[PDB]
């Protein structure tokens, strides 16, 4: 299958995912200087129902919390949109070292690690498989987490770890609304792009924050205390997850400030 290590790792998807080379790819660094302020752009609305929160999921190469996606309790909306889009998930990518470990970059900075929350386009379509393919299907919220003083709100998430440290493990996440994860300021970018791993689709329109979150040090460790092998092998620690910028071949990054 696919990875981040060397063999199996973002330099060699391409080859099982040539959409890997496309030109709608995921994450991209944003050249503030580049960047045309737009508007049109609604600011960003988030109406999150803690009921929602499902199960956190270890996936090998990073964890998932998913969210009951039936209907419409869970929505976004404004930015961009015209259509309400459902969220289904969120999670985090991060990197070996404090130094890097976000997947998008603001001016060549590289940030300690980066939430993402996703969502599907359920006025258009009926569910996230039908959704996932779709030029308007889906759409993320990226946050970039700078490293410093321990983010308090993510402590549930942290908490959880315990229950699903090897591969495969899943447990119930009930009661959260992700919604508390963002910062206070919802100022964002805007761009067309991807699945930022396989399968790559080109489906994703990205939202990110220009206000970053905190996280620490010992926090970033407890990410990449989760294991990638399956309970009773020998550890193997998930110790990075983000895939390098790729080229934005014409694409526009808009502002809403
Ligand atoms: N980093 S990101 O771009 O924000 C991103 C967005 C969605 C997903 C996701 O939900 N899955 C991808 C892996 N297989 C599962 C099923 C799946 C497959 C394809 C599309 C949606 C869901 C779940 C992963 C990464
Ligand atoms: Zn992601």
């Amino acid at each position: 299958d696919w990875g981040y290590d060397d063999k199996n790792g973002p330099e060699q998807w391409s080859k099982l995912y040539p959409i890997a080379n496309g030109n709608n790819q995921s994450p991209v660094d944003i050249k503030t200087s580049e960047t045309k302020h737009d508007t049109s752009l609604k600011p960003i609305s988030v109406s999150y129902n803690p009921a929602t929160a499902k199960e956190i999921i270890n996936v090998g190469h990073s964890f998932h919390v998913n969210f009951e996606d039936n209907d419409n309790r869970s929505v976004l909306k404004g930015g961009p949109f015209s259509d309400s889009y459902r969220l289904f998930q969120f999670h985090f990518h991060w990197g070996s070292t404090n130094e890097h470990g976000s997947e998008h970059t603001v001016d060549g900075v590289k940030y300690s690690a980066e939430l993402h929350v996703a969502h599907w386009n359920s006025a258009k379509y009926s569910s996230l498989a039908e959704a996932a393919s779709k030029a308007d299907g889906l759409a993320v919220i990226g946050v970039l987490m700078k490293v410093g003083e321990a983010n308090p709100k993510l402590q549930k998430v942290l908490d959880a770890l315990q229950a699903i440290k090897t591969k495969g493990k899943r447990a119930p996440f009930t009661n959260f609304d992700p919604s508390t994860l963002l910062p206070s300021s919802l100022d964002f970018w805007t761009y067309p792009g991807s699945l930022t791993h396989p399968p790559l689709y080109e489906s994703v329109t990205w939202i990110i924050c220009k206000e970053s979150i905190s996280v620490s040090s010992e926090q970033l460790a407890q990410f990449r205390s989760l294991l990638s092998n399956v309970e009773g092998d020998n550890a193997v620690p998930m110790q990075h997850n983000n895939r390098p910028t790729q080229p934005l071949k014409g694409r526009t990054v808009r502002a809403s400030f």
